[PDB]
């Protein structure tokens, strides 16, 4: 009826910049690959700012309409809760919190996603939750990418 | 700039019931686990034959006019070509092939699907075709479940 899953993510680099790009809920589109564009209405980072997401060309879907519901710069989390636009998911809910571990002898991140999200109408968990698995495991992938290059451009 | 790939699926069930299913070109609900109607145009499964296939409720994408190009009862091979509908995909192309197999001493059928799409602009073949495979794989297993099933009821019509 509804599924959870949890997906890590080992990154070679230091939390501070990990988080640092994480905890941008005005701009996801830094590591996100599949957003073009980021709108959030009132102050950037409180819990409770609404963000529109603009998806690329070609993409079954355009727009997703997001709340930010949890940001700890303390334990390094981050929560939010889709809910509107046209990909049609209904009651999805992600959280990504950030470990400090030691990663081939010199300093790294863990990242740790969970997610919730109502199983479409006529579908079952077997059919529907490895797409949103995937699209989070490929979030993550490309976080590392992302914040490795940046890590690698400090030296 | 072009995404190709070809999957695989063991099936344990004779040829003809496969193919039974899988030749349905006006009923892909059949077997494909996103669908939720079939409107076929004219002629029922005529090369040039136009479906226009609607999903179920809740998906990020409502409806696929696809193409029916070739279809062969005598070496088994459904080929379709998508041309339009609200997922996107550009250039879509499927084709599928049934072959026959003695596998462990019981008869079996081996499908055999390759598809080859246009990777969707500002993303790379890396972030996008795995999904492509993924629903794929999910239309095989379910053709295998599908299939199984109906080789266990007539198993069972065993008298």
């Amino acid at each position: 009826s509804q599924c959870s899953s949890t997906l890590v993510k080992h990154i070679k680099a230091p939390l501070h910049l990990v988080w640092s790009i994480v905890r941008r809920f005005d701009e996801p589109q830094k590591y996100k690959p599949f957003i073009s564009r980021c709108v959030v209405q009132g102050k950037k980072l409180e819990v409770g700012s609404v963000r529109e997401v603009d998806l690329k060309s070609g993409l079954p879907a355009t727009k997703s309409t997001e709340v930010l519901e949890i940001l700890d710069d303390n334990e390094h989390i981050l929560g939010i809760r889709i809910v509107g636009g046209d990909h049609r998911l209904k009651n999805y809910s992600s959280t990504i919190s950030l470990h400090s571990e030691t990663i081939d002898g010199k300093t790294g991140t863990l990242a740790i996603e969970s997610f919730v999200v109502d199983v479409p109408e006529g579908n079952t968990k077997e059919e529907t939750c490895f797409f949103v698995e995937a699209l989070i495991q490929c979030n993550l992938n490309s976080l590392a990418d992302v914040t490795e290059r940046l890590q690698a451009e400090s030296m």
